[PDB]
């Protein structure tokens, strides 16, 4: 693997010097078992020693297979026998616990693969194969964190614990806790709070999301040793853990009845600590429907401080707690627990880094664990902010530990020729044609032992990645999905959002800089990365700039939102026949648009046309770009905190969409594009409030239609065609050319822009499946669509 | 621990004398062993001369093992064998409830952790280890006062009070049943309702809430003790828990079955007391559903006087049984349970301290329990009078506790050194020499006794503390929440709702006196702390007050309900624009307000607009400052406790929002100010009519927008950006220069004071996220932004 233990790799070693001690070409297993016994009294070694085995009288029996004196060193490498045992000796590793390997599991490896060299050696010296395996068992995998034991007493805990739960306290006896990370000021807040004993009831809010769980384990270890007041003293720490009691239990009712006996038990009061993760679901008030109303007991329970306990909720659960009072208010008192601070999660990243040795390449990067996190909040944003990180970590941790064995040095087609060769040597032996195999099966074993050698070439593309996160991997990674490629596209967003958006740099540049600011991982991930007003008209620029935001702000193009505020109305989006309006802007507000954004509190939110909504609308939408959150949906809190918020504006559209004309002359076209890119910033002021627009961080400037906008549909258009090809395989790409041959179909003027779909498909979607059926075009290279002379024409490419 | 008995700390220090009478130096636990024998009677010792073991015996055995000699006297303290017996006793005496840790349960931790040389003297002077915790054990703890009877009785009362369950009665006559203390004047019209025989049953009516269950105890001791009804000298009262019910089944028929049971034991009637906590779950009636409906058994059984019973409810469910009728309302007869009085409250406080000193600290300050109430029945104001207070007590019984442990003087660098030590000692020694961390060993020990002796001189924040509660702490717990530093709040509390109002004097100083009026003690528990009208158009002022009030008030910046009732007209997001379906006002009075303020009954109730609210709203909000409660949602009373009720208009406007401007004169500007500041006053009561207004106090001014109210508007937008920055962990102020570079783009007349948070979002928060994507400021340093010679400058500080 890259994983054992020095005892282990020197047993096996042994085996190899014993092959050739005894003539054995092929170093048995039998001479693993040697090798064993020879390390003396190593794990497996002292096993053996234990059974009444020497390393001679291993080594006899050895001998009487091949015997003295074969051995020339020719091909001394194991028996595949040999090489079964230590397969099963790295698991047997995973089993005792042990990332690494001891000498043990080399012994218990051994007998798993009882029939081999090595087992014949030891059933035939009078040593049962499974005796040998039980006594190597028995002696430890030798991975230990330390340990001492002296007993304690009786005490009053007895009934309790057993149900229902474990305890932090005992774990940390001898000691295996970690901190792990926090939010520590948030662990002092509950001992005033909990050294109380009649609101006695710590509870934590925060959100889900940044490991609530960590500062509670921070309390277990310091309330035990040794800065507490003599107020708790005689404290035990005891977790109520969810799983148990589902497991066993089929229906409300049972649940209620564990729930019953941890209260009677509960009488260790105020010199017991219950934590209770997710406190909300007990309590079952509020909403529509509940969960489970433990509340009946808990109630009482809270006011007397029987139960005197800890909460972790999270933004939107705590409301139906208190509602439900005065053993609420005479129970909880409230806490502080963040919106991550970005250096809390880089922490948690160190912490996790060699167990992704178990997923290689990590430990380190460190470099680019921090990166982890800051370029994850900011690029997907979908999550929080540790889990965010972590993903980053691990797949870079992996993507190029991927890229480690994608070849030898390109000799994948030498272990391609020594399987063709098998074929060959084998059907003509299976006639034989003896030599006419032979010379074949020569052929065969030439190639082997090169493939291996090559291949283990390509231990040095090992030695690339697996400890490398990499920095530019991390960020690759998260570019990948949905430091460096996040960085560079945090640095370069303004080119990235430049390539998908055509004219009108006033306002991508706008954006461009002020999500990048957001975007330096400073700004506060509580607020939206970006709030934005995009004017333009209906047409080019805004939804665009929102796209390629998605592509530059959280690595592709593949979280947009677009939620419309004329919908927010009551009507004008509902309009005779369209859309469901259950109580119109009720249900977008008290739904859709918090449920949207709470799915993806990544996205760029789009908040479409806030011209036709009243000023009402606006302050709701100013509570989004503010806080960064809404509250609806039965209490919900929707997260904006890493969305892109972007509000449009449009009225004065047609002046945006104003013809290039010729009102005397050609440079009334070029007095008609200029003069649009300076006519839009007063459509957005016309037709609502300014308050909401000051939100904004920027004021991002679009325009659209002229004469010439027409092939720029075309361009649209067969772009869809062309990706729907691309679906089930064929890649097309129309250079302009063909596009303005299609639209040759379509300056009627009698019929508008009607005729294009025709045209489009005519030329391409129809011309395409046509030359398929002919075989001009080929499925899975590019073909490229064009007009040369002044038809159209179809090309093919690699 | 830090209760002890004699007996216990007498083995202790004996321990250290035999370690010199025998030649060592230490004490393992060996002189611990002949602590308890040398202690010669207490549980232990006598345990010890039981057994076969004498001081004498101990000592030579303890001394055959180290011993005669290595006398020198080094420093005779524990070792950690030693530690541990020690450990134990503490844990065997919570194990039998002993608070105060005696003598016994050092011996029996002793065997428990039977190993080291005492052990070893045990199980060499013919006493096995177990034989000798047995003795010990067998004879208690030294911590009882329970029995005072030792009669014998055998009656017909058997069947009934076995099953289910306990008997208040007893525990009075084994002098060990509180009063407690209620709520005294409550237990007497109860005493009528048990002496009949018909309408004889009880049924308390409050909140649940007080601490209700204290009157019944107060009945237990009257039915025994002395001049009391004829059959209440031939009473006995017997407890109907629910608890013993439902353990050991899970349906409802068998719950209902043992019920029956219990009522044909019953049968000691017109004699017998039933008490039944939370009476309506019983009775099954009202509601959407039930709770389990006894009903058919129950209801003949509380009219006739078989089941004489004791029924503990709350605000709403005596209305849910009257409805049932007609032996529902023969039985019960009421009796008014208050959330007690101010006084009742106060010697609840004293009763339970004590044991908030076994949750060591209160015992006293007096002032700040007598604060307890009186600031929890105005500040926070969450609950009932009680609940409130005692968890002040505890809280702040705890808060400044919890800094008794945590430092020495400042000699925590002493504890930090020690682990410095450990280190260059260990790394050494790792490595080796054994001299190369020989010194450093030595080095630090020495360090340690100086830890450990001003850790010890920070038992004098113990004696500061563990009896104390402190009164600005008191207080503090209910600042932290939502006497002194409440009582400083109530006496300052101008100057503290003046540090965050700004504009408009005038109002701040009028809510300050109804409020400081009500606060000191005089004004309803139950109705609003101040009923105001909160004046001017909304840009300056109002809300402000409303969450400066907050702070002062309620001793922390939070909790403030805010309902508009400019909605409530059923026309005004109703359906119209943004809000929910509901048909308004009736939705406001059936829920809204009512849930709202139920969660904090304190809470800052900002109903605004009442102006252009419908004429019924004004009723609405006239019965909470008539009643002090509203009483909707299903027939649940929300208490107004100390909610600041606030009602607000927005007119006066044309003047209040105007520009302060110079009319010809810069003195039309502070002649704007001295106009608006009277223009108020009068454009509140045409809006709506007189009925409301009357039992509204105050009249509280304000206004907006002018030359330089417009300047006031700058300062809270800029504040508004610089809070939303601290959650990530970055510490900004503006200095006013830099609010005025920011002014400088939003002093048009043709778009007014609206560019404002705009100018702020290119100056401030672009300014500082690219000044900390450059790194010339950063996280947890005060960052200041300032203008110098005309231009932005962002400076970096501490």
């Amino acid at each position: 693997f890259g994983r054992f233990t020095e005892r282990a790799q020197k047993v096996l070693a042994l085996a190899q010097e014993e092959a050739l001690r005894l003539g054995h070409n092929n170093i048995g297993t039998e001479h693993i078992l040697l090798g064993l016994v020879r390390e003396g009294e190593g794990i497996a070694a002292k096993a053996l020693q234990a059974l009444g085995l020497g390393s001679e009288k291993i080594q006899k029996e050895v001998e009487s297979l091949i015997g003295r004196g074969q051995e020339m060193s020719q091909t001394i490498h194991y028996t595949p026998r040999a090489k079964k045992v230590i397969e099963l000796s790295m698991d047997e590793a995973r089993k005792l616990g042990h990332s690494y390997v001891g000498t043990e599991h080399i012994l218990l490896g051994l007998i798993r693969e009882g029939e081999g060299v090595a087992a014949r050696v030891l059933n035939n010296l009078g040593v049962s194969l499974n005796k040998a395996r039980q006594q190597v068992l028995q002696l430890l995998g030798s991975n230990e964190t330390g340990s001492s034991a002296a007993g304690t007493n009786s005490n009053a805990n007895t009934p309790t614990l057993d149900s229902l739960a474990r305890d932090l306290t005992a774990i940390a006896k001898e000691d295996s806790l970690d901190p792990v990370i926090g939010r520590s000021k948030e662990i002092q807040r509950v001992i005033e709070v909990l050294s109380r004993r009649t609101k006695n009831n710590p509870v934590l809010i925060g959100e889900p999301g940044v490991g609530k769980t960590a500062i509670a384990e921070g309390l277990a270890q310091q309330i035990i040793n040794n800065e507490v007041p003599e107020i708790l003293r005689d404290k035990r720490v005891m977790t109520l853990d969810m799983g148990t009691v589902v497991a066993g239990t089929k229906y409300r009712g049972e649940f209620e009845d564990r729930l019953k006996k941890v209260m009677d038990e509960i009488r260790q009061a105020g010199n017991i600590i219950l934590f209770i993760d997710a406190l909300h679901t007990l309590i079952g008030a509020g909403g529509a429907e509940g969960a489970i109303d433990a509340s009946n007991i808990l109630k009482p329970s809270l006011a007397r401080g029987e139960l005197q306990c800890i909460g972790a909720t999270t933004l939107d659960e705590y409301r139906k707690y208190i509602e439900k009072d005065a053993a609420l208010e005479r129970r909880f008192q409230p806490i502080q627990v963040d919106q991550p601070s970005v250096d809390e999660s880089i922490q948690i990243l160190q912490g996790l880094r060699d167990r992704y040795e178990a997923h290689h390449r990590v430990s380190i990067t460190d470099d680019a664990i921090e990166a982890a996190v800051k370029l994850s909040d900011r690029y997907i944003s979908d999550r929080f902010l540790p889990d965010k990180a972590i993903d980053l970590i691990d797949e870079a941790g992996s993507k190029v530990r991927l890229r480690s064995f994608t070849t030898p040095p390109n000799l994948k087609e030498l272990e391609q020729k020594l399987d063709e060769v098998r074929k060959e040597k084998d059907a003509a032996v299976q006639s034989q044609e003896f030599e006419k195999a032979a010379s074949l099966r020569d052929t065969e074993q030439r190639l082997r032992e090169q493939v291996e050698d090559t291949k283990k070439s390509w231990k040095e593309k090992q030695g690339q990645e697996n400890s490398e996160v990499t920095v530019d991997d991390i960020a690759m990674v998260v570019s990948s999905w949905t430091a460096q490629t996040e960085t560079d596209k945090l640095l370069n967003m303004e080119n990235i959002l430049h390539s998908r958006v055509i004219g009108q740099d006033e306002a991508v540049v706008a954006v461009a800089k002020a999500v990048r600011r957001a975007r330096a991982g400073l700004k506060d991930p509580k607020r939206p990365i970006g709030s934005f007003i995009f004017l333009g008209p209906t047409g080019v620029g805004k939804t665009e700039l929102a796209r390629a935001l998605a592509e530059s702000i959280f690595g592709d193009e593949e979280s947009m939102i677009r939620i419309d505020m004329s919908e927010y109305m009551e009507k004008h989006s509902t309009s005779r026949l369209v859309g469901s309006p259950p109580g119109y802007v009720g249900y977008d507000e008290g739904g859709q648009l918090t449920e949207k954004v709470r799915r993806k509190p990544y996205s760029v939110v789009l908040l479409d046309e806030i011209e036709k909504a009243h000023p009402d609308v606006f302050n709701i939408l100013l509570q989004v770009l503010e806080d960064g959150r809404l509250t609806d949906s039965k209490g919900r809190t929707v997260d904006f905190r890493n969305t892109i918020l972007i509000m449009t504006s449009n009225v004065g559209a047609s002046e945006l969409k104003r013809n290039k004309y010729v009102g005397f002359n050609v440079q009334d076209e070029t007095q008609n594009h200029k003069d649009m890119k300076d006519k839009v910033m007063g459509e957005l002021k016309r037709a609502f409030r300014p308050e909401f627009i000051n939100r904004i961080d920027e004021i991002i400037v679009f325009h659209s239609l002229e004469k010439k906008h027409l092939t720029e549909i075309v361009s649209l258009m067969s772009d869809q065609l062309t990706k729907r090809l691309k679906e089930q395989d064929l890649s097309i790409e129309l250079t302009d050319a063909a596009k303005a041959k299609v639209a040759e179909e379509g300056v009627d003027l009698e019929y508008g822009a009607r005729p294009l779909r025709r045209a489009i498909q005519k030329h391409v979607e129809d011309r395409l499946s046509e030359e398929l059926l002919r075989g001009n075009i080929h499925k899975g290279q590019h073909i490229v669509l064009d007009v040369e002379d002044g038809e159209f024409v179809v090309k093919t490419t690699a």
